[PDB]
């Protein structure tokens, strides 16, 4: 019944009434704009800061496409003034502002329990049950009252707080605005009062008086606020949890009575609150949202755009060998296979590779919990140096499973020496398991000077980020092969864990080519260790809203998105005619790196490509 | 998270507030009671209905098992008065009668969304969306009234008005009572009002006056009733679809000003109403709920008992041998394995069948949607008789994937005449595929004057119900072999199909074996053609809450059950010492059956065992 209601597949028509008029939703064989649907419920804090902080406004009105339309229900009794608030809250947003972004947004006042469509079914059978989605709850039990008082609660920034609460239960103490240490509270919950002073502070000082948590009460008449730190509190580190909630007047009483208070905390969960119809009628679970902003959306809207543009790409005319169909990764061995290519692939100047890592379920549930680096290996011939030779890397994402990436790998298209080859596709050997497909298109370019690459020699590899590093690598002289035209380096680099800097994963590492021992050739991660250095690359193929720490910026790779190779024109620096030096070097803030503890990783795979 | 929270998977623990204290339930390593969670919303008539119709709560105080306990929660937001408000229901029911069943049922004021369990996931992901299940609405519209006005309908009994409802708007036209027959309608919708006269009569009056359904009006203050038929209604056949809503004065003010109004009917899908903890802690789906009768529950706890009894005899010492571990069924072949049986079958007197007949997915939305007979051939040596013969005979459940039956066959125990055997598992060729798990189990019997079987001999076999169903069966003369103890007769009947007479699958047939034309030996199916004749075998094996008729009373078997066979003993009666003559004949009423059209099936299996 209902059709298929599962990520992937085709969303069924649908009508739906609105403060604006009749909001109809029909299938179309061509691309068109994606919708949002999005539930919201009084019941849970996360969704009420979304509609009432202003940064998650003026998020959803500056970075939301304009090739995007957003439907809003209520699945409370109040649906019909839910709906009227909310667009009370999008309008007063918006003044002095854009306006046009008001004619995407359609607001439903009828009941969830009254459409008559298949949007209940999707909306109760496609639990989130992770990040800020399922309600927080706190319940508040004396055994003067003859039953609990049940709350909402937000918890901290998770990049500030990783601490998590215990569901055992916990006592309660009052410590006023909480800003000023005391004597000490032998294990008890804080109690304390929003304003006076700063969050961080009252955090600090409670965690200095022995206090197991703090629990921020926000005053009368006023709201839920997200905390986070501002600058120099952020270097500092705290290991006890916080969360804000409302002000209760029997707890008050209760601790002024003198009588003992338990606080207990518990995850009960919900409906989904968000879920996606992609350009071509395919419905999208729109992942996780970290903190109350209404840019997760956004930038889930952006991969779908990017999705269609994907889309046209493999459309258009190209030889295509399948490699891999759903092929199951883990272990060692990960994913092999033996493909025969075309007869002859000289013609073909252009070589790409179209991957999908997904899971073994349709839902994002059932995937890794962790990002683990991904590597294409490729072999023609043992009797070559070419054999295990590293052709692509991909990094998966946190969760997400709706992976789908383009990499241009051309000028390693003589790697491929013999019609038949094997290819391993090869992740963590702890990692969890993966489902990757994975095809090659050949395609001939539209230039007119077409070039054909003939030989590819490796250069140098990667390795532990040590002082040692630089230290293993030594000048490497060649000479160039005659009907030369063109020379190019490509260089696929990944920095990967964290030491006393916290280098190697979230570093500003300069990696340098040095050519004839007379010119630089420099690669910079400089959005490196920004914490949203990683967004801005959704549209490229980053995959959003994912269950980790997908914004920060890495160094030369991010989250769900493969590793685009550097590729540099030396031509005119060698010797066309005669020999050349290289030497690769790396270095951390112009010097060698010098790491005392936990040193990091440097992944690397350098070639030297000769075109006819 | 939570841990698996499917059908099959162990419940885990959790604790309920309720207006008698802490309900905990813990899993524990034996076997308790069994347990029932059901969610009430005021927002189906068919659970409004449930907990106010007097039959449904004399059905619970009656029929429910004394191992059996229930948990009742409130999705809506007045649980607090929903809770007593069933609580006093169930106690003025219960009244001058039995009050111990009291003690087993538990009332849950807490809110759905406060739980901080694993409930709510269960409730939201096991969406039904079947009979009686899933929300069904009217909406009425008109061009006065800005908005339209929705409410809660109960369609009429599934066994009285099998037309349904269509998606398309219908029209709405006033007949006061609707029991005097009018003009004309001309396709439009009738809007009676209940009282006055006979429901049936109503219905046919606006059938007759040209009307595309009928809609009754509860009057004010009164609540929704089931619309069924008592007797002599039953016989005629009424072609339009019915069902029942509340009054609303708008439509009536409407209607009285002479504006013209639609009617629509739709189907919201909604959360799961019932979900089960067998006695051994696993979570079980309850199945399709036909009427409003709390009865459907009480055979599914019945079930449940069942299920324990089973795992105990299949935990008993025994030899066993798996044929099948979910084998997929489907199409001519079915299900074919080989099998090598123990090398000496000789002391095991006692051989039974444990069959599973399971769907692709644990959920039984993955089931298919109507009931198929099963039957198991065996073949272990192509040159002899017993090759393709069956060995035993099943029925599937309408949409039901928890069947697990025993069933005893051992007096075939000497068509396993070799090590090596061949076992097909087939169905019919068209039906939906299935997933059978077979098991044979040897066992000596505890009888001291054992008895073992040595020769098997068919005597007849079904066809076609028709006149000459008869003529084509003579007498079959056999000697009896020597060092000759006991016989007897095995028979395997079913009848299906229907014919004038609704004969077949819904007939009162007798089958007599005539011994050497002197004494009869008859078989009747007298439970067939009653209303709840196949009810009574829910404690046996057979499957409750099927989304078909289960409850109607078949000929020689039932839905979601095996097929006991037929066995008796005429040691007395042949001659042990001679040669002995057999005759097979069915008959209808005491003659031989005239079908006219239709003519019914008679599947049949009949041998003659000999034991030494
Ligand atoms: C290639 O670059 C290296 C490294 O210099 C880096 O880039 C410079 C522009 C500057 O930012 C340095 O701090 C970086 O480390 C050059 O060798 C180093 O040159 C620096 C001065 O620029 C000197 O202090 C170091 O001792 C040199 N050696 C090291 C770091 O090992 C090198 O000269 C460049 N090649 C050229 C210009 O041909
Ligand atoms: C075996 O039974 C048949 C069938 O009789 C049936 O059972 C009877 C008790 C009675 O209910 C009949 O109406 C049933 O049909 C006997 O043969 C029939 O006997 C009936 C009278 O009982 C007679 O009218 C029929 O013509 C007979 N023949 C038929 C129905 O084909 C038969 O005699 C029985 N065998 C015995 C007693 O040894
Ligand atoms: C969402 O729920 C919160 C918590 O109940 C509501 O907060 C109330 O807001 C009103 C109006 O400012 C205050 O008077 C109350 O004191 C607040 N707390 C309560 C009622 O507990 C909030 O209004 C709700 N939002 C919507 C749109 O209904
Ligand atoms: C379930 O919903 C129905 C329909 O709304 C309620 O029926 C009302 O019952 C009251 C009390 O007898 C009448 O006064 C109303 O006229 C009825 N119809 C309405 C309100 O539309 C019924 O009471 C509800 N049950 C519970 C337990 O809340
Ligand atoms: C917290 O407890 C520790 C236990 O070792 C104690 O040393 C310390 O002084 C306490 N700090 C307070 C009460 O601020
Ligand atoms: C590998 O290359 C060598 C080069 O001498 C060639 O002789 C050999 O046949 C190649 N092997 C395959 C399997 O193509
Ligand atoms: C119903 O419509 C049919 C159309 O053939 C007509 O013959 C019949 O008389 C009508 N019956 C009524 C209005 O009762
Ligand atoms: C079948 O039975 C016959 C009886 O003569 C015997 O010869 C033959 O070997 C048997 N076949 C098998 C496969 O057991």
């Amino acid at each position: 019944a209902l059709g298929g209601l599962e990520p992937g597949d085709p969303a069924p028509a649908f009508q739906v009434h609105t403060l604006d008029g009749m909001f109809v939703y029909s299938p179309r064989n061509e691309s068109g704009r994606a919708l949002i649907v999005h539930a919201f419920t009084n019941k849970s804090a996360f969704l009420e800061c979304l509609w009432t902080w202003s940064e998650s406004l003026s998020d959803l009105l500056d970075y939301l496409p304009s090739s995007t339309e957003v439907l809003m229900l209520s699945m409370d009794e109040t649906a019909e003034q839910d709906a009227l608030w909310m667009r009370e809250q999008v309008y007063r947003a918006a003044a002095h502002r854009g306006k046009e972004i008001l004619s995407r947004l359609h607001f439903s006042p009828t009941h969830v329990y009254n459409l008559g469509n298949w949007i209940p079914r999707v909306l109760y059978s496609w639990g989130c049950g992770g990040h800020n989605c399922g309600l927080g709850q706190v319940v508040f039990s004396s055994p003067d009252w003859k039953g609990p008082v049940i709350g909402k609660r937000l918890n901290a920034r998770y990049d500030w707080l990783y601490a998590h609460w215990s569901t055992d239960p916990y006592r309660l103490l009052d410590v006023g605005d909480g800003c000023a240490p005391v004597a000490s509270l032998k294990g008890a919950v804080a109690w304390v009062s929003e304003g006076g002073c700063s969050f961080f502070t009252k955090i600090k000082n409670m965690e200095k008086s022995n206090a197991t948590g703090v629990l921020v009460y926000a005053l009368p008449g006023n709201n839920i606020q997200d905390m986070n730190c501002k600058g120099d509190e952020c270097f500092t580190s705290l290991h006890i949890p916080a969360s804000m909630v409302h002000f209760q007047p029997k707890v008050k009483e209760a601790l002024q009575k003198g009588r003992p208070v338990n606080v207990k905390f518990q995850v009960t969960p919900s409906r989904s609150f968000f879920f996606g119809i992609d350009q071509r009628g395919v419905l999208s679970e729109m992942g996780w949202f970290l903190y109350p902003s209404f840019r997760f959306m956004a930038w889930q809207a952006q991969w779908f755009v990017f999705n269609d543009a994907l889309l046209e790409q493999l459309s258009q005319p190209a030889v295509t060998v399948s490699v891999f169909d759903h092929h199951d990764m883990h272990g060692n061995a990960g994913a092999h296979a033996v493909v025969d290519l075309p007869a002859d692939i000289s013609p073909y100047d252009v070589l790409e590779l179209d991957t999908s890592l997904s899971c073994p379920g349709r839902r994002d549930e059932t995937c890794a919990h962790w990002d683990h680096t991904v590597q294409l290996f490729v072999c023609c011939n043992d009797s070559s140096p070419y054999c295990n030779q590293e052709l692509g890397r991909w990094v998966t994402a946190f969760r997400r499973g709706t992976g789908h990436w383009l990499t241009d790998v051309s000028p390693l298209i003589p790697l491929l020496n013999n019609k038949k080859c094997s290819f391993t596709m090869k992740t963590a050997p702890w990692a969890m398991p993966w489902m990757t497909t994975l095809n090659l298109r050949f395609s001939q370019s539209n230039k007119t000077e077409r070039l054909y690459p003939f030989e590819v020699m490796p250069l140098f590899n990667g390795g532990t980020f040590d002082k040692d590093y630089n230290r293993r690598y030594h000048e490497i002289t060649f000479s160039i092969p005659a009907a030369t035209k063109k020379v190019e380096l490509y260089a696929v680099i990944t920095g990967h864990g964290s030491d006393d800097n916290n280098c190697g994963e979230f570093c500003v590492t300069s990696h340098y080519f040095l050519i004839n021992r007379s010119i630089n050739n420099t690669l910079v991660f400089e959005a490196a260790g920004s914490p949203l250095g990683c967004s801005l690359l959704v549209p490229k193929g980053g995959v959003p809203n994912e269950c980790g720490t997908w914004l920060y910026g890495r160094g030369g790779w991010c989250d769900g998105l493969q590793v685009d190779p550097w590729r540099r024109d030396i031509t005119s620096q060698l010797d066309m005619s005669g020999s050349n030096s290289v030497r690769y070097f790396g270095l951390f803030e112009g010097r060698d790196p010098n790491p005392k503890t936990d040193p990091g990783n440097i992944l690397m795979y350098s070639y030297l490509v000769f075109y006819q």
